[PDB]
């Protein structure tokens, strides 16, 4: 009677229901059988109904639910799960949450419906992980991220039965991780999704109010705050970190204060408890750098802490340890070159040390490995500081960070060499040293005047350069080879020579005395001419005009990524240092702004700033 | 013309010269620890030679003295690349900005 | 009396005034020193200047 029962609840009749109590009852079939269920999902009769009907009143669902009362089967009944991937999980309830129907979600949760129940079909998964809609896979979440105040009111506070709001599910993400993962930034969006934010908390924080609903992590870790700085939500990020609540009852939750008034100038005193942490805990600041791929990252920099928190770390000690940065690597540079420079070419390395000038160039050597060896020992601590951040974190972006374990290497493998393989030393030797002077950018990021050329150098070099240098490499192979085979001798010497030759050539010196020995000269001067014309003409200075436009997207953009790179390299220079002298090194004040619901002090660490109003009047 | 010449050149070209020099030092230094003779004036000399080469004049006869000769050529040719390609022209690019 | 001009109260000005307040005391603090100085606020450290940087025509 599948069938047939389908049709009568999808058309919403009630008469025809009648008489299904007796057939129950002679036959003793529950409406769980397997055979009521669709065996394409497992699709009951209770969600079908819920999902046609007329205005929110398909008027079937109270008969199904007393003739399942009867059958003595109302628990098994309301909360049958659906099977399969898509829809797995997925309940009565969740249906009439979605539907936006309060009557039927009151009737639901007094019969007994599951209120904890987790949605984990693929549909409902994230949209980047396949899942077109995720609400954090609970009621009380998906009514709150629908925008329905009034069902998460009623849900909340319910004679019979509650669902508690710090509750997570599979992935850890609770209410407010979820309201989070779908705020967007659009202006409507934005509003709803701040209002339920402040609206939930609110009520957590009172009828709990020794727990902080903040306070709680997901499996990853991250807490609201950081998972939004992290996804590039700035709408409510920012309203996060400028939250001040007026209520007298529950004001010690704000984050931020007001310190005092004088006339058109008003200080504020901001909270950073969680947003600046000296190795404790991870940091929304060192998040919000490091991280890429970030929607937003700009925009979530410039915000009235923020700022103000980078110039008082760069002014109290940045400054002072940054030039004895530079002053320190450019010595070493000096020592290691003058090294390399006097290298005694005669003799088998290693070579005896007796002389006077002996005592001076055997410190150049040592010097140098033991700094590469230092510089290997900090790369790979700031490659476990960090979690061992992938590919995309080394190679796409901070090339530095990469290159000077390529220095690294280098240094210490001559090394060996210079123990046994004493001939070819030199030739690593040198090239390490020339990376390490041509590594020397990452010290200049810093400064303001000079900061937007290193950034930008390195990223038109390995995106506009390469992309040209495929093109100029296609004209290069052709036309090479071209000219090698066509020239008459009456080979790997010659093909060398004529390349050297040919590359003097392309330079725009050397002679061009070839055409003499080949046959069919005329074709060969038209060849090199149309060579020298497309390459030189067009492509040599037309690579100039997207380079160009490269650097006139970052002169549009100069004074944004200049902030970006300053606040790199500070938090760089600060994250190697010792916990015990980051903790000597503690932004802020103590201030005991409010007292807890008992009556102790909060004394919590916070950061005052100042502005001019003069409309505050 | 010269308010706009005098503005450039002192803010534009010296903080480009600064990377040109870190480059230029680098480069100079290397190759000259690289040549094998068999000081001061062998020094000089080999560096005036790489300046006439700078400018894009002058021959590439350095090289047959030198041991690991491929390896010269390989840094030259980074050399020249990188300065000439993409520097001497992406001050350009900023220069035409001002 | 720079305090009772600040907070916009005329009567408790009149009656400061009345009483026999000082009305040329300078105020010479850090904090009332100029900006790139180091005082967040400047308004000449006087009553009267006080109230006219403070768009209050009625005290002045
Ligand atoms: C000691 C503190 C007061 C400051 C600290 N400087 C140093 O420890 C040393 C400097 C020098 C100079 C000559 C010889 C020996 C040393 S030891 C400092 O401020 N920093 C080092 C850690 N940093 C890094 O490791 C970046 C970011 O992770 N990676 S990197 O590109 O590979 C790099 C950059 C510069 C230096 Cl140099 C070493 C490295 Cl692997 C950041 C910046
Ligand atoms: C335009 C650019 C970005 C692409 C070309 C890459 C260069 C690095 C290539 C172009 C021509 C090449 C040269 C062509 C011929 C030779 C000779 C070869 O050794 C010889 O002198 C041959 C004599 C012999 O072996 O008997 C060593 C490499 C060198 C300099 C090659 C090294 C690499 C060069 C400079
Ligand atoms: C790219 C620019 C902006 C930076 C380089 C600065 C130039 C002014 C330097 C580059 C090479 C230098 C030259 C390298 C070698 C010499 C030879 C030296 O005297 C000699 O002829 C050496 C012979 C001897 O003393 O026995 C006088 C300076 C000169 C021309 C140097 C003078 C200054 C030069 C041209």
């Amino acid at each position: 009677n599948r069938p047939i029962l389908f049709d009568i609840v999808s058309r919403g009749s009630t008469a025809d229901l009648d008489g299904l109590l007796p057939f129950l009852l002679t036959h003793k079939k529950r409406l769980t059988d397997e055979e009521f269920r669709e065996p394409s999902t497992g699709k009951t009769c209770l969600p079908k109904a819920l999902l046609n009907l007329s205005n929110g009143r398909n008027d079937t669902i109270p008969v199904l639910l007393d003739i399942a009362e009867r059958t003595g089967n109302m628990r098994e009944f309301i909360n049958s799960p659906f099977r399969d991937i898509y829809y797995r999980g997925q309940t009565a309830l969740h249906i009439a949450i979605e539907r936006r129907c309060k009557h039927y979600v009151e009737l639901l949760v007094a019969q007994g419906a599951d209120v904890h129940a987790q949605a984990r079909g693929r549909f409902f998964q994230p949209k980047d992980e396949g899942g077109y809609f995720y609400f954090g896979e609970l009621p009380l979440s998906l009514a709150a991220c629908t925008n329905q105040p009034h069902i998460v009111n009623y849900l909340t506070e319910n004679p019979h039965k509650k669902a508690d709001m710090r509750r997570q599910d599979s992935r850890g993400n609770t209410v407010l991780h979820a309201l989070v993962a779908i705020a967007d930034n659009t202006r409507e969006n934005t509003k709803f999704v701040t209002k339920m934010y402040d609206l939930l908390l609110l009520k957590c924080a009172r009828l709990f109010p020794d727990s902080n609903l903040e306070a709680v992590l997901n499996n990853d870790g991250l807490s609201p705050l950081m998972m939004a700085a992290k996804t590039g939500k700035i709408g409510i990020f920012q309203h996060i970190i400028r939250r001040e609540v007026t209520d007298e009852d529950t004001r010690h939750l704000s984050r931020k204060f007001k310190d005092w008034a004088y006339g058109p100038v008003y200080s504020s005193l901001y909270d950073l408890s969680s947003l600046d942490t000296c190795g404790e805990e991870a940091s929304v600041l060192e998040i919000l750098v490091y991280n890429s791929k970030i929607e937003n990252r700009h925009e979530m920099l410039a915000v009235e802490p923020i700022n103000e928190l980078l110039r008082d770390k760069w002014r109290k000690f940045g400054a002072v340890s940054f030039y004895i940065n530079v002053v320190s690597y450019l010595c070493a540079m000096v020592i290691f070159t003058l090294t390399a420079y006097y290298q005694p070419l005669e003799g088998t390395p290693p070579y005896p040390y007796r002389t006077t000038v002996d005592y001076l160039r055997l410190a150049g050597e040592v010097i140098t490995l033991f700094t590469g060896v230092l510089f290997f020992f900090t790369n790979i601590k700031d490659l476990f500081m960090k979690k061992c951040p992938g590919v995309n974190s080394l190679f796409i972006d901070g090339s530095f960070q990469l290159l000077y374990f390529i220095y690294s290497v280098l240094v210490i493998v001559s090394a060996a060499l210079y123990l046994a393989g004493i001939e070819a030393y030199l030739a690593v030797m040198v090239f390490a040293l020339v990376l390490g002077w041509m590594n020397a950018l990452y010290f200049t990021r810093g400064l303001k005047l000079t900061g937007t050329y290193s950034i930008m150098i390195q990223k038109i070099l390995f995106k506009d350069l390469f992309r040209f240098l495929l093109v100029y490499l296609l004209f290069m192979i052709g036309y090479a080879s071209a000219l090698v085979s066509l020239l008459n001798p009456c080979d790997s010497e010659t093909f060398s020579t004529f390349l050297l030759d040919l590359f003097k050539l392309t330079i725009g010196m050397g002679d061009l005395e070839m055409l003499s020995s080949t046959k069919y000269p005329v074709v060969f001067i038209i060849l090199l001419v149309t060579y020298i014309i497309l390459t030189f003409v067009l492509l040599l200075n037309m690579l100039i005009a997207l380079m160009g436009e490269t650097v006139g997207q970052v002169s549009k953009e100069s004074k944004h990524i200049w902030k970006l790179q300053w606040a790199t390299t500070i938090l760089d220079i600060e994250r190697s240092f010792p916990v015990f002298l980051r903790k000597a090194f503690r932004s802020g004040e103590m201030v005991t702004v409010g007292k807890s619901s008992d009556g102790t002090p909060d004394r919590r660490w916070c950061f005052r700033v100042d502005e001019v109003n003069w409309s505050h009047w």
